[PDB]
């Protein structure tokens, strides 16, 4: 008559990620992008991308689609011409079978058998389908016939706090639940040519790029069985004032299509403070300890682009470090969506070992993962790290 | 650093549903479908649909496309053309302004101000969108800024059973949490004209209508102020052998096109009696209860087809008057995939009231709700009546 639920607060047992091979270096990518466009004449238009990939704070990123894929399918690389079907019958496809990647890595590093898994979560910005990625993914990782599935699709880039908000709760409120959560995106949705008034549609070519990230989130991890890295202890969401259109994604005729219609840094910078001040203030009440300062919490932040990046870390003055992993991410694979807070994570983590420092949180007790995307909707996660060795 | 969780069992506390105002009579459809679709001269295509609305054991239906909306845009009542934009563009408003219909109903039912909501849960098969559903709703609603939201794009006829699941565990894991749980689907995402090699998508020319349901659902009634009518006490997911590709759904540039490669009224049927003899041997374990015979329970059923509910009738040997709330519903609506069972479960808890039987489940103290769609995907509801007067 009844389902047991779980004790202690939903912990990141593992974390899992994966990209695909071909690798585009933003030095090279205005070439890149130009020339298999068919649109060096646009030399006005070429070189204002020139700027933006230069400020862009990206390095390098990973991308499905090849010289070649792009050789061989015209329509992508034309601007604004029919092309859902193909995208949808590369997508519906790639995207659960890189999800598929990142998730082998998690179970492998978790240990225990794929059966345990009882719940997942599979959240993409890229393409839509029934059965859907969830199911593909399940299919593709072998997992019980039984286990619950939810698909979280057209999310944004607020996707990664969205799926730890929901696993917290299939986590703490059934015993012994196991969720796998995949976030997987693909360029290929969204890959259009130049054009002179799509300069919303020109910031994305220089920022988005592909990825997915796997966690195994539960309770009550065994002891000297299971591992936790981070737990969750407190989450939030809020479609932030005078924020209305601007962040829009339709998906139309001609792929998914990408607008910016107000300021998004001024607009998150304004307001995150407050934000994060009321979260602390909940999760550390007067009533006992004062809220940990900003620059001594760990800091796993969504990065929609540099400008987001140093207006926020200038209007709540952080320290020029606190940003660092959240950067570095950014520098090597670019915006992902709503996978990159879990590689952000994943970076985190695997630093603190490798340095030795007293946490996975950089040798702090205390983090905020913080994603933003359409609404404007930001969500908070307020994350306890896990003490090192 | 911490979130109260909820001590009692996620309660559904209201329920409220919506139609679009335009009905159609089942023996009016043949007629008028052939006539606004140009096709009357397919003498032979014309007369099998006429039978198998004959057999649909569906009266009417409410949908949104008029003969004027149809008259005036002519890609849709064409079949297999380029139509997925203008659809889009009638559905991201439509399907979120049917749904603040229903939510406004279950509201004023609840009696608590609209500001105590703490959650959404949006769910549909009709159009995809950046911002979604979601957000659209509450936007018309006016909802406190930080209701945590999720949309649940492409479900299909599942996710009715979906949502409660995840319902549960944000009521039951946050103490205070208050979930406005919205279903709303608008045909005009696969409204297309006939052919005689497309006659899965002529079955759902048959069955399929439109309409909403809203439920708030939150654990622990405040006593005197808050009204319990069915409570959610165990849940489950089940992929049914041997399925695979049974029911699939691609969203195409020529809109949202329906398959069936598989008899679905077998697979179900004949795998839905060890789902639910198992779902019920663990909520009802011997260590105590024996479990309530199929005819001791009320059902809760999606009626997917009438060749559904009858091999399902027969294969459980269910007495004849089980299966009669979710009959009725769909003989007055017609399939509305996900939010179908909000109906069934609205239309149960009415005649129970109007006939005064004992409990709000037709006198019977445990019930199921069934889903089922792609995958094929069978969600499995253990619900709990409440007794009346
Ligand atoms: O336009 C899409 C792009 C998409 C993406 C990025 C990388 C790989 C696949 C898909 O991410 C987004 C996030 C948003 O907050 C808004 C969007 O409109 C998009
Ligand atoms: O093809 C769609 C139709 C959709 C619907 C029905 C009524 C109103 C809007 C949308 O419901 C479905 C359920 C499925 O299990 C599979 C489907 O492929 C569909």
């Amino acid at each position: 008559r009844k389902m047991e639920r779980a004790e202690g607060p939903a912990s990141v047992l593992a974390i899992g990620t994966a990209v695909p091979p071909n690798v585009v270096y933003q030095k090279d990518y205005p070439d890149f992008y130009f020339g298999v466009t068919n649109s060096n004449h646009k030399t006005e238009l070429k070189d204002k991308f020139q700027r933006m990939c230069d400020k862009s704070c990206v390095s390098k990123r990973h991308l499905y689609l090849t010289e070649e894929i792009l050789k061989a399918n015209p329509s992508l690389c034309a601007y604004w011409e029919p092309s859902l079907d193909l995208r949808q019958d590369i997508v519906v496809v790639e995207v659960p079978k890189l999800g598929k990647q990142a998730a082998s890595a998690a179970i492998k590093e978790w240990g225990q058998p794929k059966s345990k898994i009882t719940h997942l979560i599979f959240c993409t910005t890229s393409g839509v389908d029934m059965p859907g990625a969830d199911w593909a993914l399940a299919k593709l990782l072998g997992l019980r016939s039984s286990v619950k599935r939810l698909v979280l699709y057209m999310q944004g880039c607020y996707g990664g706090g969205t799926v730890l908000r929901i696993a917290k709760d299939l986590a703490e409120n059934n015993k012994g639940a196991r969720v796998l959560v995949v976030c997987s995106e693909i360029t290929a949705i969204t890959f259009r040519g130049p054009s002179d008034t799509h300069l919303d549609s020109l910031v994305g070519q220089a920022l988005f790029g592909d990825g997915a990230s796997a966690l195994i989130v539960g309770s009550d991890p065994v002891p000297a069985v299971e591992r936790a890295w981070f737990e969750l202890h407190w989450t939030g969401s809020d479609i932030l004032p005078n924020s209305d259109g601007a962040i829009d994604g339709h998906l139309k005729e001609v792929g998914l299509t990408f607008h910016l219609m107000k300021d998004v840094p001024a607009i998150i910078s304004k307001n995150i403070g407050g934000i994060l001040k009321d979260a602390l203030a909940k999760v550390f009440p007067a009533a006992a300890p004062p809220p940990p300062t900003y620059n001594d919490l760990f800091w796993i932040t969504h990065p929609g682009g540099p400008a987001i990046l140093d207006q926020v870390e200038d209007r709540l003055g952080l320290r020029k470090d606190k940003l660092a992993s959240t950067r570095a991410v950014l520098d090597q694979f670019g915006n992902m969506s709503s996978a990159t807070v879990l590689f952000i994570m994943d970076e985190m983590r695997k630093r603190s070992v490798e340095q030795q420092l007293g946490t996975t949180g950089e040798g702090h007790e205390w983090g905020l993962l913080l994603g933003f995307g359409p609404g404007l909707t930001c969500e908070t996660v307020v994350l306890r790290s896990v003490p090192l060795v």
